[PDB]
């Protein structure tokens, strides 16, 4: 029930984002086989305003810490949209400040260092989730398990009534794409991704292929893989450069037994299996609903979210419409909107293994590689489901207004 000191070194580094640390489990305890622990990282649990938002959640507003709140926020408003196929709220337990500093110490040294610089974990925090390691096909085998990891990002383009003169180039561009000239220009990456979201999220079987073909090349932070739970291409808690020949190399090895190809050719093979488990799954229809749920885009929820905290429109000088709106209302566009943004920044994780004629109950969920002529069944889980702070909202439109008028300044660059 308690996570101690010494259970610490059990745990090993798996990876992290802007938020959370996460950890494989590496022991014997049956408690623990087969899950990691999520940590939140520091960089009362919910303002008057966001009680405000979500009013109509309960149980959310009277979560004692972050980790309830996020575990009913998962079970309360994310399944009932996303079903509870493909998704884990996670079980909560108690960690001891020697354990957390523990663990911080222990894989300090495996840590991407601006990540270190950022943040740490919360040593404050009395609990923290544990999670079913969606690298291993099932819990509690079927031999190896290929695992991939997906951060999709937003796969639509605005169409708002809202967006201004100068910004309509958002409505033809990605965000995702526009983002990438401002990261290199800030230099957090060093060359611009191949990858399109809006390829990803088409619905179309040939332009997933390309979109899961350009994550293979440029990963950045979009696409990872793992091998019965270590980790064989992507970054280690941020994003990785292009895919070198001698990262190409290293991946095709590990891809060994599994894909059964000629040496050279899993690569491939593999890239394949996962745009047909991808596509054929029809996962991403139902994310991209939820992320749909940015209805007016950021330049437009903006407005609501002002009257929202009742501060007069700073942005607004001396839109009458959306200040024009009820209250009840408004409340419900900004929570959409933070439920999109959730959307928006989840990832998705896919579990390959041998299809195993010995299932007592033959999984419905497989693919078929036309060449190898091998059968494996899948699994689709979301992971990363956190929920968004409602005084982010702020900087949501200014990271936006950033984007756009630098894409538009490097345009004007003809
Ligand atoms: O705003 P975005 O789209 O850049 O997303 C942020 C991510 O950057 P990305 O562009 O995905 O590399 C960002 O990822 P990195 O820390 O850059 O790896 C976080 O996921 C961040 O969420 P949070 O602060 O952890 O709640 C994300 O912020 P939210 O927008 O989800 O609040
Ligand atoms: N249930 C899980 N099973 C397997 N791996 C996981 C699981 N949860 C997280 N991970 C891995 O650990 C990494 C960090 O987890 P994540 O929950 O995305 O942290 P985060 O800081 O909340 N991310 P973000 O806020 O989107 O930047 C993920 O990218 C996965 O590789
Ligand atoms: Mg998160
Ligand atoms: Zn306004």
């Amino acid at each position: 029930m308690i996570l101690e000191e010494k259970d610490a070194s059990d745990w090993i580094y798996r990876g992290e984002g802007g938020a959370n640390l996460v950890l494989a489990y590496a022991g014997s305890s049956p408690l623990f086989v087969g899950k990691v622990i999520r940590i939140q990282k520091a960089r009362s649990v919910l303002t008057s305003d966001e009680q405000h938002l979500w009013r109509e959640n309960n149980e959310l507003i009277s979560s004692p810490n972050k980790e309830v709140l996020e575990q009913r926020y998962v079970q309360n408003v994310i399944i009932p949209l996303l079903g509870p196929k493909h998704v884990d709220a996670g079980v909560r337990v108690s960690v001891s400040k020697e354990f957390l500093e523990c663990v911080d110490k222990k894989v300090t040294k495996q840590r991407p260092l601006w990540r270190v610089n950022a943040a740490n974990v919360d040593t404050s925090h009395d609990s923290a989730l544990i999670l079913n390691d969606h690298s291993l096909f099932s819990q509690g085998s079927g031999g190896d398990c290929i695992s991939v990891e997906i951060k999709p990002k937003c796969g639509f383009l605005p169409t708002s009534r809202f967006i201004g003169k100068e910004n309509m180039l958002k409505t033809s561009v990605s965000r995702f794409k526009m983002h990438q000239l401002l990261k290199l220009e800030y230099i957090e990456i060093s060359e611009e991704s191949e990858y399109d979201p809006l390829d990803l999220f088409s619905g179309s079987k040939e332009r997933v292929l390309e979109a899961i073909k350009a994550l293979y090349s440029t990963p950045q932070n979009n696409f990872r893989v793992f091998l019965n739970g270590s980790l064989i291409l992507g970054g280690s808690g941020e994003s990785t450069g292009r895919t070198s020949p001698e990262i190409g190399y290293a991946f095709e090895d590990a891809l060994k037994g599994f894909i059964q190809s000629e040496d050279g050719h899993r690569t491939e093979c593999f890239l394949q299996l996962v745009s047909d488990a991808v596509y054929g799954s029809g996962v991403l229809d139902r994310l991209l609903e939820i992320q749909k749920l940015d209805k007016l885009d950021i330049e437009g929820a903006i407005h609501c979210y002002y009257d929202i905290i009742n501060q007069p429109c700073p942005i607004c000088k001396e839109e009458l419409s959306l200040h024009a709106l009820p209250l009840d209302e408004s409340l419900k566009i900004v929570k959409e909107y933070l439920i999109a943004a959730t959307a928006k920044d989840c990832s998705i994780m896919i579990s390959f293994q041998s299809r195993n004629a010995w299932d007592s109950e033959p999984s419905g969920d497989y693919v078929s590689l036309k060449p190898t002529n091998q059968t494996f069944d899948y699994k689709v889980h979301f992971i990363d489901l956190s929920l968004k702070p409602l005084k982010r909202m702020e900087s949501y439109y200014k990271l936006d207004k950033k984007i756009i008028s630098f894409y538009n300044r490097k345009q004007k660059a003809e």
